[PDB]
């Protein structure tokens, strides 16, 4: 419920009941033998876990500083960390006796992850999507249909994510008995931020074994991009009780923090209650929540996860930002130098890691979370160049 | 050089020296401890090998016959089996003392795999693509550009694959001193058929181990799509001396075997010399090379590898055809039932495995080679729908 001062269940009473039933179910299963047999089985044979830790010999040498390892979540089925959470929640839903999954997306990336997992486990999938976002993302709409998901287009309101979240939360309230609401990131009302981190913490447990195998010591610094902060919490959480290990989140700097068009909640954001949780959001002079901007659609969220806010206060994790032009720089450089086309989201985490590598010694170690592959971001990089 | 009565080195005197150099270098490195350590290292940390063996429960249960396992080559870095051979030959070329890679691509897949391998190993990469293909494949061209390769667009002749192969031979004859020619299937003069199969046999080695751990016994049938036959030779070769393991290759049935618009060289082809090898090719009344057809670009090749001609003559493998229609259903059915979007190439193997499974016992095992993921084929299945 509470990561220090941040978190909670700040929702209407009609949602409070379901969330308690989810809370009760998650407790029963999260340590159950058969739930973890099934989950680990699918994560292995379907998703292709474990994912490798890659030493970037060329990139490390070009910089001349600390050794740069890349945790390759780009190689997971679907091409993003998002799959670990979708399988977990979709399986939990199946054992809870649910027959249907709902989710929300504008990009399409989380609906595809939700669709894939629904099809795996033989559940119905309805994905609420704004009619504006549908036109702009026709291939992810087609993917979802190919996967047997129903995309319900939302012509009510601004026809965007906001209205799709409203139409979706409306559905869950009614249908919770048989339907599960699969949340993308470590955001929203408890218990969602806890469950999503628990299903993404496989990244760090693997990274830990793999860096101790590769180098015979824990890493000096771990870098991860932060939209809502599922992948960062994934690769952070198991290294939390290792004081030596510095955790760095990279938010979207956008055009610049002084410019207004950014998504850096933990930098220039203010404490509020939105979308079920108490955390940092982006706000103007008045109390209103402002639009966010990032060239990476994944980092384009005004909010940040409550656990990341908690980690920023106690100074266990620093939180920095990277410009769109710096991210595109690192997108091109990793492609040329490692033959790995990263996600624009992961391009941010890369961009900083190269800066931090120069300043550190060749004996030292940087692990960078490569959250996904950039096949989905090829159009955006073309237009930008 | 010869697989029974098939294979050879049908090339000009100008290419005998380069190929002899390659064969001698290959003899030297193929069993070298360091080459194999370095190759296995790139395959693990960069490609994400091993790939899982996935039991398709819902598909298996829907047909009501044999267990259907998918070998998940779709999960390898780059999204196809082609990566295995691309790393292999690039690492061979580097340790030979070559500084440059040249390749022919039509569809662009082998171009991207060569470009990726190039970046990894820090070698120059010039890819020869028909200028007509460059217009059709904007993403793959941009991908190769990002990955630090030059696409050398070829404007001479038909502006197609044939003309790119010739100007890539012309290139090699001159530059072979510092250049390796990276062939992307088990075709062309010796020693290419041997080398490409050696670098793809990792697929079968992993699959033998995985099905023995999983089921405690060898598969009853192994099914792979056959264009040139590299992914097929790859999963077949380790099982050849296992007499009770049936091998089935699935060529492109196209619009139908009686239509004359297909790529089923082994079913409806004649023995003769083309592209430097004695194998089966599609021939007209004259005996000149007939154009081929498949909805899957990777199967759209009038010829087939000499080792597949050999396995057919000794009746060790059975070779069948699946139509564009049957593959399309396969593409849709797997996406909906297992949440895996296969390549149109691999959808041929899935299509035939589903037919075979219905006829067989629930206790019997089929391994299908899922050679790639269907992201690249989404435009063509949308047009078809
Ligand atoms: N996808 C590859 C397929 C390919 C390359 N070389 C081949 C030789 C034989 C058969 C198929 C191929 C391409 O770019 O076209
Ligand atoms: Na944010
Ligand atoms: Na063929």
């Amino acid at each position: 419920m509470w990561f220090g001062e941040f978190g909670g269940q700040y929702v209407p009473e009609t949602l409070v009941g379901p969330l308690k039933e989810l809370e009760k179910a998650y407790k029963r299963f999260k340590d159950d033998e058969e739930f973890n047999r099934q989950l680990n089985y699918y994560l292995k044979t379907w998703a292709g876990r474990p994912t490798p830790l890659y030493y970037a010999k060329r990139l490390t040498e070009k910089i001349g500083g600390a050794k740069v390892y890349l945790k390759r979540e780009d190689l997971v089925h679907g091409g993003a960390h998002k799959t670990n959470n979708a399988i977990g929640q979709a399986l939990l839903a199946k054992l809870m006796g649910k027959t249907r999954l709902i989710a929300e997306t504008g990009a399409g990336q989380h609906g595809v992850a939700t669709a894939m997992a629904g099809a795996l486990l033989g559940m119905k999938v309805d994905i609420y999507m704004g009619a504006e976002d549908v036109e702009r993302q026709k291939m992810n709409v087609f993917r979802m249909k190919l996967l047997g998901a129903n995309v319900i287009p939302v012509n009510s309101g601004s026809r965007t994510l906001k209205d799709a979240i409203n139409e979706a939360l409306r559905d869950w309230v009614a249908t919770f008995e048989y339907t599960h609401y699969l949340i993308g990131s470590v955001v929203g009302p408890h218990p969602y931020p806890t469950i999503v981190r628990d299903f993404q913490s496989v990244i760090g447990r693997e990274a830990k074994a793999q860096i101790l195998e590769a180098e015979g010591q824990l890493p000096d610094v771990i870098v991860a991009c932060v939209g809502g902060g599922s992948n960062a919490m994934g690769i952070f959480y198991p290294f939390v009780n290792d004081k030596k290990v510095k955790l760095v989140g990279v938010e979207a700097g956008g055009k610049g923090l002084e410019s207004g068009k950014h998504s850096a909640s933990l930098n220039a954001g203010q404490v509020g209650v939105s979308e079920g949780m108490l955390s940092y959001f982006l706000q103007d002079e008045e109390g209103q929540i402002k639009p966010s901007h990032s060239i990476a659609p994944g980092l384009d969220y005004p909010g940040v996860g409550p656990e990341h806010a908690y980690l920023k206060k106690i100074q266990r994790a620093e939180y920095v930002a990277v410009t769109d032009e710096e991210a595109l720089k690192a997108f091109h450089e990793l492609s040329r130098t490692e033959g790995i086309i990263p996600a624009l989201e992961s391009a941010h985490a890369v961009a900083y890691a190269m800066k931090l590598a120069k300043e550190m010694s060749r004996d030292e170690i940087i692990i960078v979370n490569l959250s996904g592959r950039g096949d989905k971001d090829l159009d955006i990089v073309l237009k930008a160049s």
